[PDB]
């Protein structure tokens, strides 16, 4: 799992 932001 991999998020990147806002």
């Amino acid at each position: 799992a991999v998020a990147a932001g806002a």
